[PDB]
């Protein structure tokens, strides 16, 4: 799709077995969202770090679908003020800034 | 342009008869710019929130220069650790995001 930002970018993607909403966010590097349960191996992951690190836990290779395209990639999981899907998964499904 | 997400967004700006670089950040609903010095009238504004807010300069219908798009809009003037070109600007360069 084509989404314009006089709103919010807020998606649905499926993860884990669970519908959620996130923040399409090309200011953010990485992936990371609260309250889903993911399965097998993970190790932890330091991020922020502006007044501290928040720590989380990394899982690879995660399968993923935003807006009904299947991916691939990093997911962090832990406490955020908002569920963001960032430039790792942004690549992954193609998607760029046109002006 | 069409800009891909492997790297930072990262843009030349021209503001306040200065080139400055900036991050086109679709996660931030406002553009906040720091060392740069605007003529004329502001307003404070409190942003951020989280632990406390921020106190910024807040200065209207100002002409910006992104990737030569000449527009017109709101700048917040303060501290920031990186310089941001938030939501409000990308809407009058017409930046949307596509995949
Ligand atoms: C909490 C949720 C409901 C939201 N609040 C907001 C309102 N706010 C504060 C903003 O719009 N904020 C802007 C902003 O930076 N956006 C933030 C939104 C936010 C708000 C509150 C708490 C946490 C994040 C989110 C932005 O992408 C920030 C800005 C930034 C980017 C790079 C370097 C420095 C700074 N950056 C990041 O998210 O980077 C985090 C990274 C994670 N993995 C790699 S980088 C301002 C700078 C203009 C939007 S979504």
């Amino acid at each position: 799709p084509q989404i314009t930002l006089w709103q919010r970018p807020i998606v649905t993607i499926k993860i884990g077995g669970q519908l959620k909403e996130a923040l399409l966010n090309t200011g953010a590097d990485d992936t990371v969202l609260e309250e889903v349960n993911l399965p097998g191996r993970w190790k932890p992951k330091l991020i922020g770090g502006i007044g501290g690190f928040v720590k989380v836990r990394q899982y690879d290779q995660v399968p993923i679908e935003i807006c009904g395209h299947k991916v691939i990639g990093t997911v962090l999981v832990g406490p955020t003020p908002t569920n963001v899907i960032g430039r790792n998964l942004m690549t992954q499904i193609g998607c760029t800034l046109n002006f």
